[PDB]
């Protein structure tokens, strides 16, 4: 599923993102934008093997198993494909344990190199909430 500029703000809204360690909407609406533009299907492989899944690029080096991963940590407890679903529960779950481990929205690299400092209340404009 391709999302939606407001159709994602409020998904992500409606499952407690907004705000969520102090990470105001537009963040996460920022992030996704430049992670996957918006797309859930979204898979990018990285060098050392592992792969990034769906709209948030979930890294199977340490939050998903993909089976192809050796050496890999699950810390999210889901198989990647689950990340690529049209619901975006399971990457919105996922997403607040990163956020949660010490480095804030800095895990995301589009995150840090294109929203952070910005003006990303811009993202979420116009959208009813
Ligand atoms: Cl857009
Ligand atoms: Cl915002
Ligand atoms: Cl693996
Ligand atoms: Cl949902
Ligand atoms: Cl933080
Ligand atoms: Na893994």
């Amino acid at each position: 599923k391709v999302f939606g500029r407001c159709e994602l703000a409020a998904a992500m809204k409606r499952h407690g993102l907004d705000n969520y360690r102090g990470y105001s909407l537009g963040n996460w609406v920022c992030a996704a934008k430049f992670e996957s533009n918006f797309n859930t299907q979204a898979t990018n492989r990285n060098t050392d093997g592992s792969t990034d899944y769906g709209i948030l690029q979930i890294n199977s080096r340490w939050w998903c198993n993909d089976g192809r991963t050796p050496g890999s940590r699950n810390l999210c407890n889901i198989p990647c494909s689950a990340l690529l679903s049209s619901d975006i529960t399971a990457s919105v779950n996922c997403a607040k344990k990163i956020v949660s481990d010490g480095n804030g929205m800095n895990a995301w690299v589009a995150w840090r190199n294109r929203c952070k400092g910005t003006d990303v209340q811009a993202w979420i404009r116009g959208c009813r909430l």
